């Protein structure tokens, strides 16, 4: 429930009060966050 869901907590909440079709602006901003979070696995045990 830390960052794994905290970034998803700020993602769905940002996609809640979307007036127009601004959900793509949230997607490009959140997919850029989760893709930069895929670089976190550069460390960690390889198994």
């Amino acid at each position: 429930a830390e960052l794994v869901a905290s970034a998803k907590a700020a993602i769905s909440q940002a996609s809640d009060v979307a007036a127009l079709d601004n959900v793509r602006v949230e997607y490009l901003g959140k997919k850029g966050h989760l893709t930069l979070q895929m670089t976190t696995l550069r460390e960690l045990p390889p198994e």
